[PDB]
């Protein structure tokens, strides 16, 4: 176990969509409730 030296070959892959799939659900949604309606975006 490392860090690049190894989640290299899938790491740099797996983002392929993460950084997608990964970013909705899993930071959009993070925007609501937090939010409720006050402060909103920015």
């Amino acid at each position: 176990d490392a860090e690049f030296r190894h989640d290299s070959g899938y790491e740099v892959h797996h983002q392929k969509l993460v950084f997608f799939a990964e970013d909705v659900g899993s930071n959009k949604g993070a925007i609501i409730g937090l939010m409720v309606g006050g402060v909103v975006i920015a």
